[PDB]
């Protein structure tokens, strides 16, 4: 059997579809879309830019449209360690209200409100998040992470 | 829990490190990239382009200095979608990495992309798929596959 990188989470609910990302290279910017013209997240971007580019989108699949964006950009000697959040209702769904991206830096964030039941990962000694996977659909309705010993 | 999408495979080998690529919308492309002035696949490039013009992408292998020197596509029209993959693992540079690959359709297989040798690994087509996942660094360590019905 061929190895894998370990799973945490996913945390959140079971609406949407699955999506998953761990590029070879280092995530190294994070884009937090908001809808409603307030702190709703509705959709999240990863990236690895090495100008050649590893990328994915995952929420905003509906009409709603995009009113704000917040991003991430991990600098050259910082790496993902940790995420945590809360999932709560938006427009009568149960999805992600916040989310923070944890370095070994610094906690990035919050984006989003502290609304809703809380969750987090363990953040780990040696530990780096490689990836993230989740559901999707209007807006994310889960998310983990893929880990690996740094 | 949180349902995930089923994997089959991957299939190859424990070299490299791990990748997952499962967008939202569908994969409507993929780009093989060879070395060695010949028909070895060196990367996968798996891309998914969304009405709204933006795309999700990820290329696999091709970590090392090697030159590309070759590339073939796959694009995948409006009603097709991958059903399948098949192809072989074995020797080139001394690296023991995926030597050939095939993308099977609802509507067709499209390849081989890279020579017949080495040893021969088939998923079951039946079903989509929806994504990859596998090993990779200068080459293509392993491959498998995201399902959904």
């Amino acid at each position: 059997a061929v190895p894998m990188d370990t799973i945490s989470g996913p945390w959140g609910n079971n609406g949407g579809n699955f999506w998953s990302f761990r590029p070879v290279n280092k995530i190294n910017q994070i884009v937090i879309s908001y809808g409603g013209g307030g702190n709703n997240p509705i959709a999240l971007t990863f990236s690895s830019t090495k100008g050649s580019k590893d990328t994915i989108t995952v929420g905003g699949g509906g009409p709603d449209s995009i009113t704000g964006t917040e991003m991430v950009n991990i600098g050259t000697d910082e790496y993902l360690t940790g995420i945590s959040g809360t999932f709560g209702i938006y427009l009568d769904n149960n999805v992600l209200r916040s989310i923070t991206f944890t370095t070994n830096l610094k906690a990035h964030g919050p984006y989003g409100q502290k609304v809703g039941t809380p969750f987090s990962s363990a953040n780990v000694v040696g530990n780096e998040i490689v990836g993230f996977l989740g559901r999707s659909g209007y807006y994310v309705d889960a998310i983990g992470t893929y880990n690996r010993h740094k």
